[PDB]
C-alpha cells in the first residue's frame, strides 16, 4: 500500500498505471494523471527551473531525490550539463555551509575520536552488503576555503550521487563517509548549531591513528568498495595516498582525477592545433603540486600514447611560480616537486630578467598557456596576442578554480584570437559567436573519469589502485573523442554521453588491471568488445523496471 | 538501526542519548552532539527564522514534519503565533497554488469520478484504523479566490495538522481528502503539470453523488471520525450542511468555528466596553450569509449565557448590504438570510436616506462597528471619531480576509480613539504605542474552536454535531478568558495556551453531548473535574515518550 510509495527505489508516483495502482491498493494515493517518466523528468525540470536561486533548486532536487530515487537520477542525466553547477560544485559547498539540514535525512557514516576502536561495528550495524563505493571527506577542503568540517557529509552525499548518475553504480551500494576530526572554522566552533567535535584538528598522529583505523575497518566490511577520498586539504591529501596506495583500493579525485581529465583533454588541444607534443612550449602558470602533478599527467599520457621519450615530453614544460620561470640557474633551493621541470638551459642573467608573465611569455614564445595560478586574470590581450606569433591556434587553459580565480574567460580568448584560440576549463561556459563562426570552450570536468574508475574496480576488485589505471582511464577518454567531435572542436566526448564514457573507461580500467593480474574478480570478459557490452549490462538504469 | 531514524512519528534525531545511539546501533548515523527537545526547537526555529520568505520557510518546516514528527510539532507550539500564517492561512494556499510537489510525500486520500463506486475500497486500503478527523475540500475554496482544484490536498493537510497541534489528536489518526470534482481554474486546465481531473466543475447533481458516496463509505469505514469540511465555496457549504448534519458526524469551520470564534470574543468585548448587550447599537458592514451567520451567533451566545430574550438581542443589530440600511420599508424584495435581521422601527424615508455607511454611522449612532465587508477600509476616522460620540470604548473588528479587504488597522483605530478601540481581527498584527500605552488587538483565529470540537467529537463519538456543541464551544472559549487576560484588553485566552483551551473546549463540548444523550462513547466521566483531567491524558503530547 503507502509502503510501496514511501520507499524511494522502488517508488514510481504517477507513472503507476492505472491497472497498476488497482493491484497494488493505492488508487485513491495519487492524483489521477498517468505519466511516462519523460513527462515526470520534464514536469521536475519545469519545477526546478522556475526557482531563481541554485541553492532553491539544490533544495527542490533534494525533496525528489528523498520520494523517487529512479526520477531524480533520470532528472539529472536529461539536464546533466544545466544540474552539475547545482548538485555539485559549487552550490553543494554552499548547501553544506549554511543549509546543512538538507543532509540529515540521507544516509550518512560519521566516524571521530570519541568511537576509536568502533569503527568496524559502527560499518557493520550500516546494514549495507557489497558496498562498491565509499566517499570520505573531513571538510578540511582542497582549495583551503571554508573549513566546514562535520558538515562536509554534504560533499560526500553530492560525490557518491554523481558516481550513481555517471557510471550507473547502484545507489544502495554507495556509502557517503565524514571522518571529523574537529574544524578550525571558528564561526563554527562558537555556534551553538554546529553539531560535530567541537575543537581544533586533530594533529597529525591522532589524525593517522583514526584513518588508518578507518581505512582497515572498511577493508573488512567493505571489502568490494573502492575508498575515494573527497576535499581533503594539500597537508593530508597527497601523505594520505603515499601512505594507503598500495595496501587498499583507494584513489584521491582531485589529485590523479583533475590530472587524467586535463591530460585526455591537452592532448586532443595538441591534435587542432596543428603543433605536436614535442613542438609545443607550455607555460604552466602555478607550480602547487597539483600543477606539477597534471604536467606529469601530460608528459605520462604522451609517452604512452606517442612513445616519444618521456625526458622529451619533459623539456616542452615552463613552469611559473610566485617568483617566475623556474630554472636550475635562478639561484633559490627549488621545492622537489619543482626540480623535475626546472629548465637546465637557462642562463642565471635570463632567469633574473624572466619574472613577470608578459616577460616570460616574450622569451619562451610557448604555444600553450596552462591557468594553474588562482590569482586572477595573468593570461592579458597582450600574452595571448604574443601566442598568436608563435602558433595559428594558441592552446589556452584558464583551470583555476572558482571562475574568479580563472586566468582568462574562453569569450575574451576567442576574442583576442578571432576564433584561433582552443580552450578548455573547470566551469561551464556559454558559446560565443565571432562573425557568424560560433565557439564554446570544452569542460575537462572530473566527471569524466571518477565514475568510470568507480564501476571499473567495483567490477575487477584490484588489490589496489596503482597510476597505470588512471593513465589508462586518462587515455581511454582522450581516445573516446571522435574525428567528428575533434571536427567540431570537442576536445572531450560529449557529457550527456555519459554512460557510454563511464562504459568505456570502465572496460579499459579493467583490462589494465587484468593485464596487471591484480582483478579478484575472475567472472568477467577478458578481451574488449565482451567486457564493454557486460559492463553496460551492470551499469543501475534510472528507468522504472 | 537507519530503520528507526527513517520512521517520522518515533524519529528523535540527536535527541537520542550516547547510550541509546549504541543499544540501537544507529551510532555513526548522527553527528555527535546529543541535544534536548528544547534544544532542537531552538535550531530548527533558528534555520526557519533566517529564511526570507513565507514559502521558503514553509518548505523549511515540511522537512522537518517529513524526519521529526515530534520535533515539527514541538518547534511550531513553542513559537505558534509566528509560525500559524506560514503553516497555514495564508502561505498554505501559496503553496497549494505554486508549489503543490510539498505534499506529495504527506497522506492525502484523492477521489473523483473516475472511482465512483469505489470510495469504501480506498478508504479500506488506506489502511488506517480508529481515524478520529477526516479534513475533505473539493478545492474551490470560500473566499471564491484562487480555485485549486486538486492542489487543494495541500489545504486538508495543512488543516489536519492544525487539529494534532492545537488539540493533540494523534497525527497517525487524522486523514487529508481532496473531493476532485474538476476546476474552473483555466490556467490549471491548460496546464501540462496540472495532476488533477482536468475538466470543468461537475454540475450539482453529479457533486451530490460523488459527495454522498463519500459521506457513506466514510461511516462505514472512518465510523469514530469526525469529517470537517474545509473551504467549499458559497454555492455549494450552507447546502451541504443542511444535507448532511444530522446523518453524519460533520461540521464546517469556516462557517460555525467562524462564528462560534467572533461571538465568544465579541462578548468579552462587551464586559469592558461600559455598554452591556441590551445597549449595544451594532452596525453589520457586509450582509452574506456568513456576515449574517456570525450576527445569529453572537445573538444565540449572548442568549445562552445571560438569558436576555433574543428577539431583544436581535434588534441591536443594524445589518448593512451594498444597497445600504437593511430596513423592511426600503422597497426592495430581501434575501430570506436577511429578513431576520431587518429594521421595523425605520420609516421608508429615512431608509432613502440611509445608503452610504457615514450617514448610516450618523443616524444609527452605533457602539460597535462589525467589519465583514471585505471591500477596503470602510471605517474612516470620521466614522471611528462618531462611535466616540456615543461610548467611552467604541468596539471596532475588522474581521474582512486578507487583511488588505480589512476595514481599518488596528493602529489607526487605536490612535483615532486614543487607545479607547476595543479590537479584534482575523490577523495577528503587532502592539501599537500611544503615550507610553501599549494595545495589542485580540486575534479571533479558528485554531481556538475547531481543535477542541475535534477532539470533544473524538472522545464523545456524538451520532452528529448539533449547532449546540458549537454554541457550547462558543461560550466555554469566552469563559477560559481569566479577569487577569480581561484587565490585559484581552478577549480571549492567550493563542500560545492551546492544549489548554482545547482540553476545556472538548470537556464542555463533550458534557453538551452527555446532556443530549448524542454520546456512543460510555467510558468518559460525566463530571466536570474528572472529565477535564482524562481528555488531558487523552492528549497526544509533542515530547519523546
Ligand atoms: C517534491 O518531490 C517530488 C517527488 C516526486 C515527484 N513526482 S512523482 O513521483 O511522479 C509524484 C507526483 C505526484 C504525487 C506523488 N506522490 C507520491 O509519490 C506519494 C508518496 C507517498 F509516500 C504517499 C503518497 F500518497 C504519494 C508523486 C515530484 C516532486
Ligand atoms: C531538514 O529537516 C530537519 C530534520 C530534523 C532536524 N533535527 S534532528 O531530527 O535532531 C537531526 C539533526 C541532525 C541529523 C539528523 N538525522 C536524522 O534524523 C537521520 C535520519 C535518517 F533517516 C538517517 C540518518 F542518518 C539520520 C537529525 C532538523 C531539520
Amino acid at each position: 500500500g503507502r509502503a510501496i510509495l514511501t520507499d524511494r527505489y522502488i517508488n514510481r508516483g504517477t507513472a503507476f498505471t492505472m491497472e497498476e495502482r488497482q493491484k497494488l491498493h493505492i488508487l485513491g494515493r495519487l492524483p489521477p494523471v498517468v505519466e511516462t517518466l519523460e513527462e515526470q523528468v520534464a514536469r521536475v525540470y519545469g519545477q526546478v527551473k522556475k526557482y531563481e536561486k541554485p541553492i532553491n533548486r539544490y533544495q527542490h532536487l533534494v525533496s525528489v531525490h528523498s520520494t523517487n530515487t529512479t526520477l531524480y537520477y533520470a532528472t539529472i542525466l536529461a539536464h546533466l550539463e544545466e544540474m552539475l553547477p547545482i548538485i555539485y560544485t559549487p552550490t553543494v559547498g554552499e548547501a553544506c555551509m549554511e543549509y546543512s539540514h538538507l543532509f540529515f535525512r540521507e544516509r550518512g557514516v560519521y566516524f571521530n575520536r570519541l568511537y576509536k576502536g568502533q569503527f568496524r561495528n559502527i560499518m557493520r550495524d550500516a546494514g549495507y552488503q557489497k558496498v562498491e563505493v565509499v566517499v570520505i571527506t573531513d571538510g578540511s577542503r582542497i582549495l583551503g576555503l571554508g573549513d566546514l568540517g562535520s558538515n562536509g557529509i554534504g560533499i560526500s552525499i553530492g560525490k557518491c550521487s554523481l558516481y550513481v548518475a555517471g557510471a550507473g553504480i547502484d545507489p544502495r551500494l554507495i556509502v557517503p563517509v565524514i571522518l571529523d576530526v574537529g574544524t578550525n572554522n571558528e564561526r563554527y566552533l562558537q555556534d551553538k548549531d554546529y553539531l560535530g567535535m567541537r575543537e581544533k584538528r586533530l594533529g597529525d598522529e591522532e589524525f593517522y591513528e583514526l584513518l588508518d583505523e578507518f581505512m582497515e575497518a572498511a577493508s573488512a566490511e567493505w571489502p568490494n568498495a573502492v575508498i575515494q577520498f573527497e576535499d581533503f586539504s594539500n597537508n593530508h591529501c597527497f601523505d594520505i595516498m603515499e601512505r594507503y596506495q598500495k595496501k587498499y583500493r583507494c584513489f584521491n579525485d582531485d589529485i590523479q582525477g583533475t590530472g587524467a581529465v586535463i591530460a585526455a583533454g591537452f592532448l586532443n588541444a595538441i591534435k587542432l592545433s596543428g603543433v605536436s607534443p614535442l613542438q609545443q612550449r607550455i607555460v604552466v602558470f602555478g607550480a602547487g603540486s597539483a600543477a606539477v602533478g597534471v604536467a606529469n599527467n601530460i608528459a605520462a599520457l604522451a609517452a604512452r600514447m606517442y612513445k616519444f621519450p618521456v625526458q622529451d615530453l619533459v623539456k616542452t614544460f615552463y613552469l611559473v611560480d610566485t617568483k617566475g620561470l623556474v630554472t636550475t640557474t635562478r639561484g633559490d633551493q627549488l621545492a622537489a616537486h619543482k626540480k623535475l621541470l626546472a629548465r637546465t638551459d637557462v642562463s642565471a642573467e635570463d632567469s633574473a630578467k624572466l619574472r613577470t608573465l608578459e616577460e616570460i611569455v616574450r622569451f619562451v614564445k610557448p604555444t600553450t598557456l596552462l591557468g594553474l595560478g588562482g590569482v586572477g586574470p595573468a593570461f592579458t590581450e597582450e600574452i595571448v596576442k604574443m601566442v598568436m606569433q608563435n602558433t595559428e591556434r594558441p592552446i589556452i587553459f584558464p583551470l583555476s578554480n572558482p571562475t574568479s580565480k580563472a586566468e582568462v574567460t574562453p569569450e575574451n580568448a576567442y576574442k583576442w584570437t578571432n576564433g584561433a584560440a582552443i580552450v578548455a576549463s573547470g566551469s561551464p561556459f556559454p558559446p560565443t559567436t565571432i562573425g557568424g563562426k560560433t565557439f564554446k570552450p570544452s569542460q575537462g570536468n572530473n566527471l569524466y573519469v571518477f565514475p568510470g574508475v568507480g564501476l571499473g574496480c567495483a567490477l575487477a576488485q584490484p588489490t589496489h589502485i596503482p597510476e597505470e589505471l588512471l593513465l589508462t582511464a586518462s587515455e581511454s577518454l582522450n581516445l573516446l573523442t571522435t574525428e567528428g567531435d575533434l571536427r567540431e572542436g570537442r576536445l572531450y566526448p560529449p557529457l550527456e554521453d555519459i554512460h557510454n564514457i563511464s562504459a568505456n573507461v570502465a572496460t579499459d580500467v579493467i583490462l589494465e588491471a587484468q593485464r596487471m593480474k591484480i582483478d579478484n574478480n575472475k567472472k568477467l570478459p577478458r578481451t574488449r568488445d565482451e567486457l564493454l557490452a557486460f559492463v553496460k549490462k551492470a551499469m543501475w538504469k534510472p528507468v522504472y523496471s
